[PDB]
């Protein structure tokens, strides 16, 4: 059983810190599940253009509203809490947070990191 | 990409119920991601004895407060938000709401028909 705090998390370096979020990682390759899970701020004011080829990616919006932009078709879907976009097709998607939006974040394979 | 709601599917049958919770399927085994995603409610004042024998869980308590009880040893951790337990060893426990607690949780392999719901409370 492994049982953590983002508290915690964020006092060390599986806290992650760059120019538009922040991610603290609750769980890693290492720790065993098969998927990493991460708890992500994504900041007010934000241009995030995002590209996972490595990684499918589940994305739980838990605070916080902007919208995500589908760069296949340049639909925009509103976020606000209760909000689940899932980048099935390593998707090219940009983010543009309207306030800061915490975010729940799972990756298969996991985050190895 | 898949953009779903968690306030649409508590509305539908996609939010499983059982004695003391209430599941909502956000992502399911054929959406391929290869672990299903869940938003969780375990209503105050329950007893969920659980334990997974084909899943790794993953949880992250994101409202409310109770314990988890870890059956190898006994102990007792505090659920709180910002808590995240991972039941990495199939491991026995249960789980004690103070109030009721909301859950974001991650299944390994995806949950499909009707094992993890058995195996909960």
């Amino acid at each position: 059983m492994i049982v953590r705090n983002l508290g915690d998390i964020r006092k060390t370096d599986r806290n992650v810190r760059s120019d538009g979020w922040a991610s603290a990682r609750m769980l890693l390759k290492d720790d065993g599940m098969g998927f990493s899970f991460h708890v992500t701020t994504l900041f007010a004011g934000s241009e995030l253009r995002m590209h996972y080829q490595n990684h499918l990616e589940a994305v739980l919006v838990l605070k916080g509203t902007g919208t995500i932009e589908d760069l296949a078709t340049g639909e925009v879907h509103a976020l606000r809490p209760g909000v689940m976009y899932a980048l099935d097709d390593h998707d090219r998607h940009i983010v543009r947070p309207e306030t800061d939006i915490l975010t729940a974040c799972v990756f298969n394979p996991p985050v190895t990191g």
